[PDB]
Order: C-alpha cells, then sequence, then structure tokens
DNA sequence: AAAAAGACTT
DNA sequence: CGAAAAATTTTT
DNA sequence: AAAAATTTTTCGAAGTCTTTTT
C-alpha cells in the first residue's frame, strides 16, 4: 500500500479509533491423543489416561529434558494442577507424581520432532502453504480506513508455566483458552466476528478508547492478556514516536532537574531526600523504577523504588575509588545487577541515613514508591515518568557515541562495528545481559580459523607481489610495470576482506554477554539511527532487518541526515 | 488515599 | 525480546 | 550429500504507568 500515517493529523487524546473489524482470534490446535503403543506407566503397571489428564501428562513429558522438572515448587504445583484435571478412578490410583513413568511419552516426542526435520518438499511445503491461508484471513484487521497487521493472533496453547527466575507458580497448568474467556472489541458498525460453532464469546464490546482487539484473563497470575496490532501499525507507532519525542523533551531540561535533585539531597524533610536519591540512580545508572508486587505471586525481584536494604551495600574506599556503593540484586526477568558505583559525597552520606537502624528485609526507601516519584516527575516536566530516564539515557548515549566512534575514513563494515560498539554501550548501561549460547561458543574458533586462513591467502598475495617488484627492476615495460598494479590491487581486494572478517570477530566477542536486542527495538530513537545511515551512506538494511524496518518505517522516511535527538 | 484492574511497553 | 526450534545456508 | 555453524521463527512473561473499584 505505502501508508504514511505520520503525516496525518493526530487523534484527539484518549479516543483511539472510529472503526475496527477483525475475523477474531485463532485458537490453539485441539489436543491429539497418544497412539496405543505409547503407553503410560504408574507404579510400573500399564495405565491409560482420560484425554483431560493425558494432555496434562504430555506437557510434563515434553519438559523432562530440563533440570527444572525436579524442583519442589515445580513438582508441587504441577501435580496439584494435574489431580484437578483427573477423573475419579485416576484421583484414586495416582497418589504422588514421583511414581508415574513419562519416559515412554517423552521418547515418542523426541522422535516426532526428529522425524519432522526429515519430511521432504512433498509434505513440508504443504504446511507452509496452509499457514499462509491463515496469516491472511486472521492476521490483518481493518482499523479506520486501513488494513493493518495483527501481532500474534494465535492464542497461547495450554502448557505449564515456568516463567523467569524463581517463580512461585512454576509448574501450574495454563488452562486452554475457550471462546467463553474471550472478550472481542470492535466497532458498532463492524461485522462482529463469528465464534467457533457451539460457543459464545465472553463479551462483544465496543470500547473505542482502547487499542486491543481481543482480551482474556489468563490464570497463572490473573493478569489480562491481549491481541494487539503489529508494531508497524499507526496505533503502535504514533505511540512509540510520542515516547521518543517525550524522551527528547526531557533533554531540554535534564540539566535543570539534575540541578534540583543535586540540591534536594539536603532538604529539611527526609521523604524528599529519598525521592531525590532514587532519581539519581534512575538517571546515572538507568534503573527501572521498581513497582512493588504481591509476595508469593511473583519471582522476588526489585527495581529502584523497591530496593530492599539487603540489596545495597556500602564501602567508603575500595579498589582506589572514593565513596562507593556495592550494588547487588535481581532486577527485571531475574537478571542480576552487580555494580561497584562511585557517587557524590552527599549521596553516600544520604544512603547511610536511609539504612540506619533497619532490618535487612526492609525497604531502603521508606515512604517512597513509584507513585510518589512519578507524581514529582510529572510536576517537573509535562508528561514525564521514570522509564523516560532509561529511554533518554539510552538514546542520547547512542547518538553521542556514534559521533565519538564513526570515523569518515573507515569502510562500510567498520562503521557497522563502530555502531554495534555504540549499541553495546547502551546495553551495558541498561543492564541488557545475555548468557553466551549453550556450548555454541566454540564457533569463535570456527570463525577465527577462517581468519587464520584468509591471512594465508593474503600472505601469499604479498609474497606474489614481492616477486613482481624484483621483475619490475630488471625489465621495465608495458607488460611488467602494469602487472604489479594488478597484484597490489589483489593485495587490496584481500585486505578489505580480511578486515571485514576480523571486524566481525571482535563484534562477536565484545558482544558475548550483552544483548543488543531490547535496546534496538525498545530503547533508542530510530531516527538517531536513520540520520547516521543517511549521513555515512551505510544502506539502512545493514542495520535494521525487515520487521525492524517495518516498525521503524516512520523514521526511515522522515529523518534527514542532520537529525539530532 | 491504596488496593486492584487494565492497558500498554520491555 | 533472546534462547530455543525450525528452516536454511556454509563448511567438510 | 551429510555433518556443522547458520540465520530466521516460534515461544513463553515481567515490567511501567494509568484507570478503576473496594
Ligand atoms: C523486550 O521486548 C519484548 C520482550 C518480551 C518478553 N517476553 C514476551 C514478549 C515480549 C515482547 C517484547 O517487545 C515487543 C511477548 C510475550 C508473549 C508471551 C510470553 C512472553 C512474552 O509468555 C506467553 O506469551
Amino acid at each position: 500500500q505505502k501508508w504514511k500515517w505520520w503525516e496525518e493529523e493526530r487523534y484527539p487524546e484518549g479516543i483511539k479509533w472510529k472503526f475496527l473489524e477483525h475475523k477474531g482470534p485463532v485458537f490453539a490446535p485441539p489436543y491429539e491423543p497418544l497412539p496405543e503403543n505409547v503407553k503410560f506407566y504408574y507404579d510400573g503397571k500399564v495405565m491409560k489416561l482420560s484425554p483431560k489428564a493425558e494432555e496434562v501428562a504430555t506437557f510434563f513429558a515434553k519438559m523432562l529434558d530440563h533440570e527444572y522438572t525436579t524442583k519442589e515448587i515445580f513438582r508441587k504445583n504441577f501435580f496439584k494442577d494435574w489431580r484437578k484435571e483427573m477423573t475419579n478412578e485416576e484421583k484414586n490410583i495416582i497418589t504422588n507424581l514421583s511414581k508415574c513413568d513419562f519416559t515412554q511419552m517423552s521418547q515418542y516426542f523426541k522422535a516426532q520432532t526428529e522425524a519432522r526435520k526429515q519430511m521432504s518438499k512433498e509434505e513440508k511445503l504443504k504446511i507452509k502453504e496452509e499457514n499462509e491461508k491463515l496469516l491472511k484471513e486472521y492476521g490483518f484487521c481493518i482499523m479506520d480506513n486501513h488494513k493493518e497487521r495483527i501481532a500474534n493472533f494465535k492464542i497461547e496453547p495450554p502448557g505449564l508455566f515456568r516463567g523467569r527466575g524463581n517463580h512461585p507458580k512454576m509448574g501450574m497448568l495454563k488452562r486452554r483458552i475457550m471462546p467463553e474467556d474471550i472478550i472481542i472489541n470492535c466497532s458498532k458498525d463492524a461485522k462482529v466476528p463469528s465464534p467457533p460453532p457451539g460457543h459464545k464469546w465472553k463479551e462483544v464490546r465496543h470500547d473505542n478508547k482502547v487499542t486491543w482487539l481481543v482480551s482474556w484473563t489468563e490464570n497463572i497470575q490473573g493478569s489480562i492478556k491481549y491481541i494487539m496490532l503489529n508494531p508497524s501499525s499507526r496505533i503502535k507507532g504514533e505511540k512509540d514516536w510520542q515516547k521518543y519525542e517525550t524522551a527528547r523533551r526531557l533533554k531540554k531540561c535534564v540539566d535543570k532537574i539534575r540541578n534540583q535533585y543535586r540540591e534536594d539531597w539536603k532538604s529539611k524533610e527526609m521523604k524528599v531526600r529519598q525521592r531525590a536519591v532514587a532519581l539519581y540512580f534512575i538517571d546515572k545508572l538507568a534503573l527501572r523504577a521498581g513497582n512493588e508486587k504481591e509476595e508469593g505471586e511473583t519471582a522476588d525481584t526489585v527495581g529502584c523504588c523497591s530496593l530492599r536494604v539487603e540489596h545495597i551495600n556500602l564501602h567508603p574506599e575500595l579498589d582506589g575509588q572514593e565513596y562507593v556503593v556495592e550494588f547487588d540484586f535481581l532486577g527485571k526477568d531475574s537478571i542480576r545487577y552487580y555494580n561497584k558505583v562511585p557517587v557524590e559525597k552527599r549521596v553516600f552520606k544520604n544512603l547511610q541515613l536511609f539504612m540506619e537502624n533497619k532490618q535487612p528485609e526492609d525497604d531502603l526507601f521508606d515512604r517512597l514508591n513509584t507513585g510518589i516519584l512519578n507524581k514529582h516527575l510529572q510536576d517537573l516536566m509535562e508528561g514525564l515518568t521514570a522509564k523516560v530516564f532509561r529511554t533518554y539515557n539510552a538514546s542520547i548515549t547512542l547518538q553521542q557515541q556514534l559521533k565519538e566512534l564513526t570515523a569518515p575514513d573507515e569502510n562500510i563494515p567498520a562503521k557497522i562495528l563502530s555502531y554495534n560498539r555504540a549499541n553495546r554501550a547502551v546495553a551495558i548501561l541498561c543492564n541488557h545481559q545475555r548468557a553466551p549460547p549453550k556450548t555454541f561458543e566454540k564457533s569463535m574458533m570456527n570463525l577465527q580459523t577462517k581468519i587464520d586462513a584468509k591471512k594465508e591467502q593474503l600472505a601469499d598475495a604479498r609474497r606474489d607481489l614481492k616477486s613482481a617488484k624484483a621483475d619490475a627492476k630488471v625489465m621495465k615495460d608495458a607488460k611488467t610495470k602494469k602487472v604489479v598494479e594488478s597484484k597490489k590491487k589483489a593485495v587490496q581486494r584481500l585486505e578489505e576482506q580480511l578486515m571485514k572478517l576480523e571486524v566481525q570477530a571482535t563484534d562477536r566477542e565484545e558482544n558475548k554477554q550483552i544483548a543488543l536486542g531490547t535496546s534496538k527495538l525498545n530503547y533508542l530513537d530510530p531516527r538517531i539511527t536513520v540520520a547516521w545511515c543517511k549521513k555515512w551512506g551505510v544502506p539502512i538494511e545493514k542495520i535494521y532487518n525487515k520487521t525492524q524496518r517495518e516498525k521503524f518505517a516512520w523514521a526511515i522516511d522522515m529523518a534527514d541526515e542532520d537529525y539530532e535527538f
């Protein structure tokens, strides 16, 4: 089509659409039972299970490979939830989990998977084709004059929850989502989608102030899950753009706030002193303002405002630095945040005051929570909140570091390295860690062997040139002195090759325990990127793949080479 | 308020 | 997402 | 061709902030 929505006038705040029509959500493929020969054993005696329970048994049989299926919490929860999905001959016989034998089911599944990567184009293409009849019928919805794409219209299948980290609910069954759980949201003038035969949707609402197409209540933590639009849409873009534009507004008066909190580290009231120290951490250390959460329903992890006392430790002078805080805690997605950080004299003397006669299990910031912090932030700048501090620090660091890295002289894949090194700088700030792929890091030897090979191809292009400079001394004609210029051009064509290969070796190494994923799509103004690519002639696709190009299709078209965040 | 939902964001 | 799978692509 | 290191998809939750209810 080619729809420039960024040129259109905005929508009067709070009203999100006028028209919304979609063929609804796609359900999970119905459960296909086990064939006779894949028997299940309880107490060593052959037991055949009812479809409800057998379904729940496969979920466990498939995860057997994992170390977590031995964890107490996991076996406790799972089993409690399996008993429930069992009949009475079964709730009588199957007393504990530990006496059931899934090994046969488990092996059948490892077989089906290996005997899937073995079908030829005769059966393989027939699936990739049937899937395309689907993405077309259910994957696009019409929202106000335009056919826009839906994110993940395919509803999540029932399995067992595991979640990240030490989740208290790990093991609990994720119930299959029936149409009687689904609320559809469309316009009054839209052709309301038809439910699967023999079912009704939970509600057909026309709430035009929301951007969601379908919503149901999932049951592990009782949170409301949704089916929203593709990031390439208007309803997701206007928004993302607003967010970077709000990140830019914070820049105009960032120094002003960094002056007031610097002075607020004095204040007569203790409660203002907290709200200021917290603000420093979020600013200079890019911390998620930690909202509090229900104990026993989430993995114990925290952010800034929820920082318990046991999570921070003081040190006056360590490893040569003056006035340091030894940060150690589990942040979002249970990823660790270890950092020895040198603060200002006041702040250190201010943290001591916050820990003074307090128990390890208690809050560092008493009578402070994210609500209070955001209330202040909102007074400071219209529309401000605490994530903007991570978006700004992320963006302003990508742009300023591209200026400090990208050299005019350098070739095209070297710019990519200078860029990736800037991207990296954000990821270390934002604590966007990654764990090096499971024993797949011997592929550093099989990328370095390609280099200690290209060094030999070029070793000899020089040794071949050194013969031509001993032949251009005795006999200096049109077919000698010009045969050197084609043997030096050959050293050059292989230099620019070895260089690309070696630049792509340190871009892989420095990035072994760092994830640039999140910062690329979620933090970082894409215009900062487009500006740079238009400026140094690096073709856009060398930085952004297709879904990233699609999401960022508003920036690509808009920003000039001169754009400055 | 201030818990508890809901709706976005990462 | 980003680690894990499926679909590819290079290496052997 | 067949193993081997890839590049692309699929999968499986946890945050922030805002708006409601009790
Ligand atoms: C960092 O950025 C993103 C991080 C994510 C992390 N986890 C999940 C999603 C994400 C989407 C992001 O950006 C768009 C979508 C999602 C769906 C799920 C789920 C986990 C996640 O468990 C069941 O269904």
